[PDB]
DNA sequence: GGGCATGCCCGGGCATGCCC
DNA sequence: GGGCATGCCCGGGCATGCCC
C-alpha cells in the first residue's frame, strides 16, 4: 500500500552488488565513503553489475529515482519543466534516468505511484569479465528549479526475474552538477571535518 | 522592418517620464545611478507616471520587456517553463509582466513580433496630485534558468494615443532578485569601486 | 564580366559610412587600426550605418563575404559541410551571414556567381539618433575546416536603391573565432612590433 | 541487447594476435607502450595478423572503430562532414577505415547499431612467413570537426568464422594526425613524466 | 624539424536563491 | 543580516593542422 519504493539494500541469493569506476569538472566521480555519485548532466555515468552468482534467463534491471529525504521522499522525482521542453527517441521527457548503448530499453509510468523508470535486460559478463555495465544518463541538475531543487537523490538498482521477483537491490546517492569534482570534494571535507 | 522596440527615451509634448518611490530583503529599491530597479518575484513594483501637460482621453500605458545587451536583444522576454506551470485569472502565463488592481489591463501578443505587452488606461493624477502610479509584477526572477537565465532587462514604458501614436517613451532596467536590497547595494559598490 | 565583387570604399553621395560599438572571450570587439571585427559564431555581430543625407524610400543594405587575398578572391564562401548540417527558418544552410531581429529579410544566391547575400530595408534612424543598426551573425568561424579554412574575409555592405543602383559601398575585414580579445590584442601587437 | 561491440581481448584458440611494422612526419609509427597506432589520414597503416593455429576456411577479418572513453562509448564513428564530400569505389563515404590491395572487401552498416565495418578474407601466410598483412586506411584525423573531434578511438579487429563465430579479437587505439611522430613523442614523455 | 594560430580545457572566483 | 551551494565566467595553457 506504500507508494515509496523499498531503498533498503539486498544482494540477495545471486550476491548482487554495484560497482563503480575510479578534476574539478571531471565528467562523474564515485564517493564510496558517502556512497554517492557526482556527475554532470546529460553525460555518462557507467554502473557496475556484480554477481555471485548467474542470475536465471529473462532477468532486468531496473533504475528508479527517490528523494533522499524523509520529508520529500513521497514525492515523485521528475525532469524539471525546462528540461523536459529540451530528445533520444525513447525516453518521455520526463524521465530523469535514460539508459544510453542498449536496444531494449524501457521506459515506464507506474499506474498506481505515477513514478518512472527505465528498465534494461540483465546480461552476464562476457567470458573473462567480472561484472556488466549500463551507461545511465542524469537529464537534469541535481539543483534543477521545478524539478530535483537542490534536494538529494538516491538511484536504486533492481535486479527482477521475468516473473517480477526481486532478485537484488542496491542504491547510490547522485549529485548531478556542473562540477562533481569540486562538489565531491567540498562534501567529502565537510564530513571529516563537520559530520 | 525591426522586430526589436526602441528603447530611445522620448519625454515627447506632454513631457513625459517615471519616477521612483524611495534593507537586505526589501521588496524593492530603485537605484537612480543605475536607472534601475531592484525588486522580488510576484511583489509589488510601483511606478509614477508624471507629465507637463494632459495626454488626450484615451491615451495608454504600454509596458513590454527587452533585453538589455545586445547579444540577447532580439530574444522575446517571457516567463521560464516553471513558473509558466504555476495566476489572476486574465494575465497569460507566458507573460513576465502583469498589472495589479486595475479593471481595465490588456496582455497583447504581437503577432509579427510574438513579444509580449500589457496596457491599462492613462489616467491623470487627483486634483493635487502631481503623478499616477501603476502596480507592475514581474513573475520571474532574473536568474531563472529557461528564461531570463541571469540576462539583464529593460522595461520600457511607452505612452500611446488611441490611434497608436508614440507620445513619449521611457525606460528603466530591471532585476528580480530574492534579495533587492543585497543586490542594489552591490551593484553600486561594483560601480563606484570599478566601472 | 567579372564574378567578384567589388570591394572599393564609395561614401557616396549620402556619405554612407560604417560604425562600431566600442576581454579575451568578449563577444566581440572592433580594431580601429586593422578596420576589422572579431566575433563569435552565431552571436550578435551589431553594424552601424551612418549617413549625412537620407537615402530615397526603397533603399535596401546587403551584406556579402568575399575571402580577402588574391589567392582565394575567386572562391565563393560558404558555411562548412559541418555547420550546414546544424536554422532560423529562413536563412539556408549554406549562408555564411545572418540577419537576426529583422522580420523583412531575404537571402540571394547570384545565379551567375554562386555567391550569397542578405539584404534588409534601409531604416532612416529614429529622430534623435545618428545611425541605423544591423545584427549580423556568422555562421562559421574563420578556422572551419572546409569552409574559411583560416583564410580572412571581407564582409562588403552595400546600400543600393530600390532600381539597383549602388547608392554606397563600406567593408569591413572578419575573424570569427573562439576568443575575439585574445585574436585582436595578438594581432595589433604583430602589427605594431613586425608590422 | 548492447549497441556497443566488446573490445575485450580474446586471443581464442587459434592464438590471434596483432603484429605491427618497426621522424615527426613518418606515415605512421606504433607505440607499443601505449598500443597506440599513430598515422596520417589516407595513408596506409599496415596490420599484421598472426596465428598459432590455422583458421578454417572461409574465415572473415572484420574491422571498426569505437570510441574509447566512456563517456562516448555510444556514438558511432562516422567520416566528418567534410571528407564524407570528398572515393575508391566501393567505401560507401561514411566509413572511416576503408582497407586497399583487397579485391573481396566488404563494407557494411549494422541494421540495429547503425555501426560501421569492413571485411576481407582471412588469408594463411605463404610457406615461410609468420603473418599475414592488411592495409587499412584511415579517412579523417582524430581532430576532425562534426567527426572524431579530438576524441580517441579504438580499432576492433575480429577474426571469425563463415558462420559468425567470434574467434579472437584484438584492438589497439589509433591517433590519425598530421604529424606522427611528433604526437607519439609528446604522448610517450608525458606518459613517463606525469602518467 | 622548428614554430604559429586557434578551439577548447581547466582551476580560481562571482552572483544569487535560500538557509540560518 | 550573515553565510553556503552551485551554474557559469574567466585568463592561463595544451593539442594539432599547417607554415616555413
Ligand atoms: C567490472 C569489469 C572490470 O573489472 C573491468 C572494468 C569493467 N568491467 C569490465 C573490465
Ligand atoms: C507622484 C505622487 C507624489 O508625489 C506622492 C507619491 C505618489 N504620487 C502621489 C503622492
Ligand atoms: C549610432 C547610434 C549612437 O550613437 C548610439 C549607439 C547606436 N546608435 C544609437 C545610439
Ligand atoms: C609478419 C611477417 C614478418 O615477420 C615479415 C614482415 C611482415 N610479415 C611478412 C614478413
Ligand atoms: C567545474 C566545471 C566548470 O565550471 C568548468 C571547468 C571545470 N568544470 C567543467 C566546466
Ligand atoms: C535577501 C532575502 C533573504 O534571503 C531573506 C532575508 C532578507 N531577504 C528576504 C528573505
Ligand atoms: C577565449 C574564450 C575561451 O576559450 C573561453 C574563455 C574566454 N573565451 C570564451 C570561452
Ligand atoms: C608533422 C608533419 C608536418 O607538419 C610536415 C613535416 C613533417 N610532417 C609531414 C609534413
Ligand atoms: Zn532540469
Ligand atoms: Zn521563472
Ligand atoms: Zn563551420
Ligand atoms: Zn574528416
Amino acid at each position: 500500500s506504500s507508494s515509496v519504493p523499498s531503498q533498503k539494500t539486498y544482494q540477495g541469493s545471486y550476491g548482487f552488488r554495484l560497482g563503480f569506476l575510479h578534476a574539478k569538472s571531471v565528467t562523474c566521480t564515485y564517493s564510496p565513503a558517502l556512497n554517492k555519485m557526482f556527475c554532470q548532466l546529460a553525460k555518462t555515468c557507467p554502473v557496475q553489475l556484480w554477481v555471485d552468482s548467474t542470475p536465471p534467463p529473462g532477468t532486468r534491471v531496473r533504475a528508479m529515482a527517490i528523494y533522499k529525504q524523509s520529508q520529500h521522499m513521497t514525492e515523485v522525482v521528475r525532469r524539471c519543466p525546462h528540461h523536459e521542453r529540451c530528445s533520444d527517441g525513447l525516453a518521455p521527457p520526463q524521465h530523469l534516468i535514460r539508459v544510453e548503448g542498449n536496444l531494449r530499453v524501457e521506459y515506464l509510468d507506474d499506474r498506481n505511484t505515477f513514478r518512472h523508470s527505465v528498465v534494461v535486460p540483465y546480461e552476464p559478463p562476457e567470458v573473462g569479465s567480472d561484472c556488466t555495465t549500463i551507461h545511465y544518463n542524469y537529464m537534469c541538475n541535481s539543483s534543477c528549479m521545478g524539478g530535483m531543487n537542490r534536494r538529494p537523490i538516491l538511484t536504486i538498482i533492481t535486479l527482477e526475474d521475468s516473473s517480477g521477483n526481486l532478485l537484488g537491490r542496491n542504491s547510490f546517492e547522485v549529485h548531478v552538477c556542473a562540477c562533481p569534482g569540486r562538489d565531491r570534494r567540498t562534501e567529502e571535507e565537510n564530513l571529516r571535518k563537520k559530520g
